[PDB]
């Protein structure tokens, strides 16, 4: 019963000094154990592919899973409380039931609202902002065990959603919802990245509500572009590539059973949004990730700097993303600020092979002020990170004031606040 156990991230690449998942079964007891442990960090649904939820050496690590999951409709407010545990497939199904919607998710929905809001995650959209947006309250459990509530409007809120964990345990949440909408997913294949000129580019990624492209980094161009519809807007006709054939998936070779319908036909919101249908439950994938975001306005350029080295980003990959994200109001999202482009590329899981191309890829990116996803594999200096994020000081200021101590700050919290 008392012997050690492993605890490693959904990847497993990372691998935790924590020899206990700590799962508290009340609020009474979380509290005590926070207030009773020195130094925190909060494991989610860990599909995080670095340190980020390392507590180091005698550090705890605890998870949520052993408190009731709660997702509570507030359907005249439109308005859902959540657990910082609940994964989004079960709050997206409670809502739809309600009537009511998120305006975006994901590429999978099993992954915990507060890990996901935590650092940054986004869907697609030109209009579309990060999942952190839509949360308009956050309650944290903070260092001495006692709860602190900041909502939107609170000068202070700007740093609360998207605080990579380093203000306490996010117990509950409160996100804002819309009435339920139907969508049709239709993916084309071939688009060239020749004479993808700035106008031809907008039309693209502005086509529907959102839009993804994807590449292997072989031939010139995109592989695929997927485009997830609303039925209440207009589709254009779309003659820049070939309507899709079969199925796909993001990964050539890859099960397109794992993914959510295409050809068109219409589905509920949260049947669309995401890549992959709920049935899909992997315990675990054999990838890494990275993704760099960088402002809207130098897509192209990135584009073509990607182009450029294609021949080293191939031999690694499985597949490359490019989607888009509207500015962000969390200090701390890699879409702070600014309306933005984001290259995702998920590695096959050979780290001693990936981080040199991570590294080739990051010095082609400098030039567009790329933010790497705080969830990902990212090589860049922790001063030249620092740099990157206007409003810094300002969230170092927070977490001083709501942990002085530093309790959940670990050593990938530390390089930022430093
Ligand atoms: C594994 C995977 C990852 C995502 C994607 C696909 C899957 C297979 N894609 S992708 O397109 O393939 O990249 C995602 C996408 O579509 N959009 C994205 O922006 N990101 C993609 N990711 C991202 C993955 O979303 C994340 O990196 C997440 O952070 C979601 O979180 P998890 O809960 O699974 O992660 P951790 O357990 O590692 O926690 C992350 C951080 O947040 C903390 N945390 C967790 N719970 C809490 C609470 N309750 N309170 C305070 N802090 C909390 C951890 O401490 C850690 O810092
Ligand atoms: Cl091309």
């Amino acid at each position: 019963f008392m012997s050690d156990i492993t605890v490693t991230n959904w990847a497993g690449n990372i691998t935790y000094t924590a020899k206990e998942l700590l799962r508290p079964h009340s609020l009474d007891a979380l509290r005590a154990l926070v207030a009773d442990s020195a130094r925190v960090r909060v494991l989610g649904s860990g599909h995080s592919f670095n340190e980020i939820a390392e507590p180091g050496d005698g550090g705890v690590l605890l998870s949520l899973a052993g408190l009731p999951s709660v997702v509570d409709v507030d359907t005249a407010a439109r308005t859902v409380r959540v657990g910082g545990g609940v994964r989004y497939a079960e709050l997206a199904r409670v809502v739809h039931a309600r009537g009511l919607a998120l305006p975006n998710m994901a590429s999978l929905p099993h992954i915990s609202v507060a890990g996901s809001v935590a650092t940054g995650t986004h869907g697609s959209g030109v209009g579309n902002g990060s999942l952190a947006s839509v949360v308009r309250e956050v309650e944290l459990v903070t260092a001495d065990g006692s709860t602190v509530v900041i909502a939107r409007g609170d000068e202070r809120f700007g740093g609360a959603v998207t605080s990579l964990g380093a203000l306490g345990v996010v117990t509950s949440l409160t996100l804002d919802l819309e009435p339920a909408y139907e969508m049709e997913q239709h993916v084309f294949t071939e688009l060239p990245l020749a004479g993808l000129d700035p106008a031809t580019f907008e039309t693209v990624m502005a086509a529907a509500y959102s839009v993804s492209l994807f590449t292997d980094w072989r031939a010139p161009g995109f592989r695929q572009v997927w485009l997830k519809r609303r039925t209440d807007r207009p589709l254009d006709g779309f003659p820049y590539a070939a309507p899709a054939a079969e199925k796909m998936h993001p990964v050539p070779g890859m099960p397109a059973v794992n993914c959510t319908e295409q050809f068109g036909v219409p589905g509920p919101w949260h049947e669309r949004l995401p890549h992959f249908r709920a049935e899909f439950t992997p315990s675990s994938g054999a990838e890494l990730q990275s993704e760099y975001l960088m402002p809207r306005e130098h897509a192209l350029a990135a584009l073509h700097a990607m182009d450029a080295i294609r021949e080293t980003l191939a031999p690694v990959l499985q597949t490359c993303e490019i989607r888009t994200v509207a500015a962000d109001a969390q200090w701390l999202s890699p879409a702070y600020g600014r309306d933005t482009v984001a290259a995702h590329f998920t590695w096959v899981e050979d780290t001693a092979a990936v981080l040199p191309v991570v590294r080739r890829l990051e010095e082609a990116l400098v030039p567009f002020a790329a933010r790497p996803h705080w969830g990902k594999v990212f090589t860049v200096p922790a001063g030249e990170l620092r740099a990157l994020y206007p409003r810094l000081a300002d969230f170092g200021a927070l977490a001083g004031a709501l942990d002085p101590a530093g309790k959940f700050t670990n050593a990938f919290v530390r390089g930022v606040l430093a």
